[PDB]
């Protein structure tokens, strides 16, 4: 498909699947700072899936690359905050990341192909 706009609904459908995953529950809303009082001593830029969905729905992503950078920050934040590579929440993040990467690969490829077709002449 050479549709330059198709990534947006493809990303909405993938966020729907991520919200149905039990593994997403820790990442649906901002990290609770009363629960984890040192969180902002370790994490400079908090990110969560509700924030990513709102950003997309506001029309404040220009490309699926930008959405992909914010989703990858959800996962790098969990790796940076975990006290162990065996923690429950970190382990959930690694399964959810594998799922996300499996699904976003075609979204990115199709978008970049569409942009190349737009500039072909
Ligand atoms: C109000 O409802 C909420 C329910 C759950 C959450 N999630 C959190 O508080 N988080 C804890 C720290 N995070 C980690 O990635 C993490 C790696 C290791 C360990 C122990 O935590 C992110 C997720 C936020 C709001």
């Amino acid at each position: 498909s050479y549709d330059i706009q198709a990534w947006k609904k493809q990303c909405e459908e993938l966020l729907n699947l991520i919200f149905q995953c039990e593994d997403s529950e820790p990442f649906r809303q901002p990290v609770d700072l009363l629960e984890y009082p040192d969180y902002r001593d370790i994490i400079d830029t908090p990110m969560d899936f509700a924030t990513v969905r709102e950003t997309l729905e506001a029309g404040n992503y220009e490309s699926p690359m930008e959405l992909c950078k914010d989703v990858r920050l959800i996962f790098s934040n969990s790796k940076a905050y975990t006290p162990s590579k065996r923690s429950r929440i970190y382990s959930m993040s690694l399964r959810l990341s594998a799922f996300f990467e499996e699904h976003i690969s075609s979204v990115l490829s199709d978008y970049k192909s569409a942009l190349r077709f737009h500039k072909r002449n």
